[PDB]
DNA sequence: CGGCCTACG
DNA sequence: CGTA
DNA sequence: GCCG
């Protein structure tokens, strides 16, 4: 088993979920007390179940896989043994954990914000509305439409939104195209937002063409919050049958020379790419964003033309969209 | 021991 | 900081 | 927390 997730497929639906499920529990509780090492080394570890072939069974089984040390191993063989572990049950337990798991849902507000909440003793949402002064506009944003951005987004949503999205990116630059990105792009049938990436076949044409799509969809009315800019997290005024639903939708341009770094970059998962930029310098001396991919001892640019030529300069197999779920 | 993805808003 |  |  490879050690880093971009080395190997990772499908949607697998055989190991009780398991990556608790640890995932560990990663995020380490992220809400400020260890990012901590939290990395969990989410690679479920991960590393994830790409599993079969079920676990065994704390044998977990041999020699990465990323797994005495920790959790103790928390597979836990489960194993009783069907919970102790540990897990007291963080799913805990007013710490699941305060900030509330609060760090809100679109605005990251860790450090919710634990400073936190330790002023609030706890609640209406805790949080009753002191707007608090807040930034985003926050409030993320409050206001907190309801609506809890439910799950569905394909229905993503195809209405994609033909909006279409419509606004034609009126305002003529062969200008959308490409679903994110989640749904690995196949994911449900999420918490959709996700675009817009470019134009004339390389420069694309200057300026954020604000001029939103400006024609704020003037359609289907703007409930947004704020030079290539990215854009939105809300969107989405309607349905009779009435309406906020959706978070994020926007991103991408000069055409770009498209495939900005492809792959917003196509994921979070754990996927960070693994796959991580192999990148440390592996192949090589830095990988979503605008490109650069060799710093000969200060060039690969220029690439598909997603697949990313992967063969990185010296590794490719992965279509539905097996980048780490 | 120290690293842990990487930008833009 | 937030996007996350 | 795990690893180079
Ligand atoms: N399901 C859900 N996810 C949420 C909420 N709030 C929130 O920040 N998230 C975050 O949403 C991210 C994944 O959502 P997603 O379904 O869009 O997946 P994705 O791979 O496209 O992620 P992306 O859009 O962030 O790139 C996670 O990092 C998770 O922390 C919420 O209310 N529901
Ligand atoms: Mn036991
Ligand atoms: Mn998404
Ligand atoms: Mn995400
Ligand atoms: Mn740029
Ligand atoms: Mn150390
Ligand atoms: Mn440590
Ligand atoms: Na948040």
């Amino acid at each position: 088993m490879p050690a880093y997730a971009c080395q190997r497929p990772t499908p949607l639906t697998h055989h190991n979920t009780g398991l990556s499920e608790a640890l995932e529990i560990l990663a995020e509780a380490a992220g809400f007390e400020g260890s990012e090492g901590r939290l990395l080394t969990f989410c690679r570890a479920a991960s590393v179940l994830k790409a599993l072939p079969s079920p676990v069974t065994t704390l044998s089984q977990l041999q020699g896989l990465p990323h797994f040390g005495e920790h959790s191993s103790r928390v597979v063989q836990e489960l194993l043994e009783h069907g919970v572990c102790e540990e897990v049950e007291r963080v799913r337990r805990s007013e710490r954990y699941q305060t900030m798991k509330l609060f760090t849902q809100i679109f605005g507000v990251g860790v450090k914000t919710a634990d400073r909440w936190y330790r002023e003793g609030l706890r609640t949402l209406d805790d949080l509305r009753e002191q707007p002064q608090k807040l930034t506009q985003q926050q409030k944003a993320g409050l206001q439409h907190h309801q609506d951005l809890s439910t799950p987004v569905l394909r229905s949503d993503v195809d209405a939104l994609q033909q909006v999205v279409e419509e606004a990116v034609g009126q305002a630059l003529p062969g200008a195209t959308v490409t679903l990105t994110g989640g749904f792009r690995r196949g994911k049938l449900q999420g918490h937002d959709v996700d675009f990436l817009i470019t134009h076949p004339k390389e420069g044409q694309e200057a300026g063409l954020l604000p001029r799509v939103m400006c024609r969809l704020q003037d359609q009315g289907l703007i409930l919050y947004h704020q030079a800019f290539e990215r854009s997290f939105c809300i969107f005024r989405l309607p349905q049958p009779g009435s309406w639903k906020a959706v978070r939708v994020d926007l991103v341009v991408a000069p055409v020379s770009q498209f495939p770094f900005a492809l792959l970059g917003w196509t994921g998962s979070k754990l996927f790419q960070r693994e796959l930029r991580r192999f990148s310098r440390k592996e192949k001396g090589l830095w990988l964003n979503s605008h490109g991919l650069f060799d710093p001892e000969q200060k060039t640019f690969f220029q690439a033309a598909s997603e697949e030529d990313i992967f063969r300069h990185l010296g590794l197999e490719y992965l279509p969209p539905e097996q980048r779920n780490a």
